[PDB]
């Protein structure tokens, strides 16, 4: 297991998301589903020129899987997946400018629900999760687990869990007072409200 420090500005953003009083937390799900959709768009586009990229799985879709026993909500997709370099370097570097702009916008009167307009919607996960685990598999690479409970650091390791084929699984370890997002009717409500026209099947598992 390798442990890394967040860039200072990203650590600052995560603390802001964790510490700021803001009741409209449900928007986290839209941001994560949007990121899944983008990843599915990507593998779909690449396969138009290289069909063999779907050898790792042809079905393009999103599963939402609540687990009250583990207190997790998992978002699973069969998109393009992420490389080790994505998890350690690339996505963090890209996030620097959007993080800066978002925090400046909040100072000028924007609210947290606008976070996706700055390309850093992922971090809204920490509105509801004490820990986020991301398992991912890209065609050109091994299966990895990225994880962070904030506090300035994250880890990356090779994942030895069930093989995924291709795609990304975001496991939200929910805060004790955010278990409403494990309820079928609540998740259904949020998907209909904010993610109504996503161009891939979204299957909400029940327990
Ligand atoms: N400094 C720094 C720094 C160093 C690393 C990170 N992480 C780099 C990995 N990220 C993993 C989540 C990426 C965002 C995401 C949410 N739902 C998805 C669904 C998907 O299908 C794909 C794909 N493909 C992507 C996502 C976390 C942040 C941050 C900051």
């Amino acid at each position: 297991v390798e442990t890394f420090a967040f860039q200072a500005e990203i650590a600052q953003l995560m603390s802001l998301i964790i510490n700021t009083f803001y009741s409209n937390k449900e928007i986290f799900l839209r941001e994560l589903i949007s990121n899944s959709s983008d990843a599915l768009d990507k593998i779909r586009y690449e396969s138009l020129t290289d069909p063999s990229k779907l050898d790792s799985g042809k079905e393009l879709h999103i599963n939402l899987i609540p687990n009250k026993q583990d207190r997790t909500l998992t978002i699973v997709d069969t998109g393009i997946g992420m490389t080790k370099a994505d998890l350690i370097n690339n996505l963090g570097t890209i996030a620097k400018s959007g993080t800066k702009a978002f925090m400046e916008a909040l100072q000028a009167g924007a609210d947290i629900s606008m976070i996706g307009q700055f390309g850093v919607g992922f971090y809204s996960a920490y509105l509801v999760a004490e820990k986020v685990t991301v398992i991912t598999k890209h065609n050109d690479d091994e299966q990895y687990a990225w994880e962070s409970s904030a506090g300035g650091s994250f880890t990356v390791r090779t994942d030895t869990g069930e093989p995924m084929g291709r795609g990304t699984k975001v496991i939200l370890h929910l805060k004790e007072d955010q278990t409403e997002y494990l309820e079928e009717r609540r998740i259904k409500e949020i998907v209909k409200k904010h993610s109504q026209f996503i161009g891939y099947p979204i299957t909400l598992f029940v327990e």
